[PDB]
């Protein structure tokens, strides 16, 4: 009679909570998706050895589509769980799949785990000082989105931060890469010319948080745009003026150059 | 011969992820802090029992003073690990300590669990909506702060959500409720009156995310600021302007006022 939203965390499968894996191992039926995000760090194969539950995958429409057709009818009799790669509710849609779950009259509980929005804290910036979040998104056809580069200029406006998600083909799973990012910022901020985004720029790049051996690198786009990050996927973000203490950071643990000491601060 | 930040999580000593536990397990000694934040649904003991090893207890003074002296020493000939409430470097200073460890030869890796920060998610808003965050301090003496108001005016005129954290000062095993923090906002309001926290803003109340029964609750302040929520912690959110399905959540959720789907 219960559903629970359960996260997967960042990485790998050893990146759900104590509290999610009893939770799982405990329920009747195990769903999961990954449309929004992958575990770039394990498998399908790996997450169910250590659940040790069969675990029927979801589509992007499965949910969206049939979540009251496929998952809630399951929980009238039984316990059930829906795993999430990071923190539950956090893709924006997810959270309206509880209001589903009550207007099936099914009762829902939420077991977190970490989120790539927490966990940026490893690149040193100062979590409050984060802004309002964007995703870069790929020009198509006729389409040329560029809103995450008004999000940019708001935010370092402000002197915030602005953490940049990057392009995802979950299904195709092709990644766009923190390059690719900066190419496409680039290319923007010639369209725009607000001094936004420029080879001046100083950022951080993100990779495989969650990680015993994430890449945090941070530095200027015209030293970054054509550096070798690895394998995806990467977080883009684009700092504002820096307190000492984050620069000094950048600089000891995310191997950022001197200059920022007396550029960005 | 290493140094981990490992993350405790949100309520209780089960909130850590299974690559906190095993770590932490196999380490040779283990300290903790707990003034940061509070773990509403766990004791020391558990968190003991359950990583099978003792804790050293540190206090702010031995963290933000002695940390070097304390802790990076036993980083040469034993691997150490530095357990804390929520995520290890969010809304903390303890990223620093990473620079500490640095200067001193240490190799540190960080081990992440559910912060606060994301658990905002279980509200309803949506998580990139949300702007600057701020921290709601108790006045000391003479001396009230009030720069979190300045916060919410930004975000607001942005119309971006905004997360206060609320106040701490674990020695005296004091922990700031909303209702707290709603009289203090409402002060600066009177102080400032820039019309930005009045009884009829919208605000949600988050208590004890991370255990199975957090309380959730949405509406305007003139009710809610005498309202029950439970033990600490507390978080409080003062939203930017709402998504019709934000909306729709806060009110089948959260409980919030039906007139507040009317989204203008
Ligand atoms: N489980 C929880 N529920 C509600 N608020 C919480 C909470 N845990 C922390 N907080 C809020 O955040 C403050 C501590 S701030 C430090 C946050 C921590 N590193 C993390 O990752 O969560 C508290 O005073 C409280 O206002």
């Amino acid at each position: 009679m219960v559903l629970y939203f359960i996260g997967l965390g960042l990485y790998d499968e050893r990146d759900i909570t104590v509290k999610g894996l009893e939770i799982a191992k405990k329920c009747d039926y195990v769903f999961a998706e990954f449309y929004t995000s992958l575990m770039a760090g394990t498998t399908l194969g790996r997450i169910q050895k250590l659940i040790g539950k069969e675990i029927r995958v979801l589509s992007r429409e499965d949910v969206e589509l049939n979540f009251e057709n496929i998952v809630l009818p399951l929980a009238k009799e039984n316990d059930v769980a829906f795993l999430t790669p990071g923190d539950p509710l956090v893709a924006t849609t997810h959270a309206e799949l509880r209001i589903r779950a009550k207007r099936a009259g099914v009762e829902s509980y939420v077991i977190h785990a970490p989120s790539i929005y927490s966990a940026v804290g490893i690149t040193g910036l100062h979590i409050y000082k984060f802004g309002k979040s964007a995703t870069v998104a790929y020009p198509e056809g006729n389409w040329f989105p560029t809103s995450y580069y008004d999000v940019i200029k708001e935010n370092a406006e402000r002197g915030l931060h602005t953490l940049l998600f990057l392009d995802i083909k979950a299904e195709k799973r092709m990644y766009m890469t923190a390059n690719e990012a900066m190419e496409l910022l680039l290319k923007v901020e010639d369209m725009k010319k607000g001094g936004v985004f420029t080879d001046d720029t100083l950022v951080v790049v993100l990779a495989r948080a969650g990680s015993l051996n994430p890449t945090i690198r941070a530095g200027y786009v015209k030293d970054l745009i054509r550096e070798d990050f690895g394998d995806p996927p990467h977080i883009l973000i684009v700092p504002g003026k820096l307190h000492i203490v984050e620069a000094e950071y950048l600089v000891e643990i995310a191997g950022a150059p001197m200059e920022i000491l007396r550029v960005n601060v």
